[PDB]
């Protein structure tokens, strides 16, 4: 997250870190057994880390649970990033408490202009590299579809939305991928892609979760 703020420990209780020996992507806990992330975060050998603030210090509220199954969306296209969504099943159920909690799936798609909360442990610099140890947060509005399509001509599908600031300076970044975009208390986006971080006229692009609720619910009911 570039241009954000320190969230505060366990104030984003649905945020997870995906670990393969090191943090590599975020995700969101949607019930006691299942995490949503980005398909482009797929790896074999994922451990899900819940209850984290500092990812390099064991602080006492963590739960570390290995994945038993990953399911990339059937229509994921890694070239275009269309359908950039993946479900991860935990080997055992998480213990839900005030520091580890699920986020609800949406009923309706969020509206342009709504302020959302984006969070992660990704790079904090627009130019250069600095990775934080504690969770960072950013408030950013959903942009109009016409603004989004003008920023990325020929590249925006109906399964994507843009959020952020056309003037630059505040954005998600590398290492935030797969993490949550929460608007009005519901999971509306997944950190997906963009052109760099916090550059002018190049806002972040997010997977539009409201288009996938049927697939999520069917998949959970069968696995
Ligand atoms: N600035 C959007 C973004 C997010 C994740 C990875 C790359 C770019
Ligand atoms: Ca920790």
């Amino acid at each position: 997250i570039v241009g954000g703020y320190t969230c505060g420990a366990n104030t984003v209780p649905y945020q997870v870190s995906l670990n393969s020996g090191y943090h590599f992507c975020g995700g969101s806990l949607i019930n006691s057994q299942w995490v949503v992330s980005a398909a482009h975060c797929y790896k074999s050998g994922i451990q899900v880390r819940l209850g984290e603030d500092n990812i390099n210090v064991v602080e006492g509220n963590e739960q570390f649970i290995s994945a038993s199954k990953s399911i990339v969306h059937p229509s994921y296209n890694s070239n275009t990033l269309n359908n950039d969504i993946m479900l991860i099943k935990l080997k055992s159920a998480a213990s839900l408490n005030s520091r580890v909690a699920s986020i609800s799936l949406p009923t309706s798609c969020a509206s342009a202009g709504t302020q959302c909360l984006i969070s992660g442990w990704g790079n904090t610099k627009s130019s250069g590299t600095s990775y934080p140890d504690v969770l960072k947060c950013l408030k950013a509005p959903i942009l109009s579809d016409s603004s989004c399509k003008s920023a990325y001509p020929g590249q925006i599908t109906s399964n994507m939305f843009c959020a952020g600031y056309l003037e630059g300076g505040k954005d998600s970044c590398q290492g935030d991928s797969g993490g949550p975009v929460v608007c009005s208390g519901k999971l509306q986006g997944i950190v997906s892609w963009g052109s760099g971080c916090a550059q002018k006229n190049k806002p972040g692009v997010y997977t539009k979760v409201c288009n996938y609720v049927s697939w999520i619910k069917q998949t959970i009911a069968s696995n």
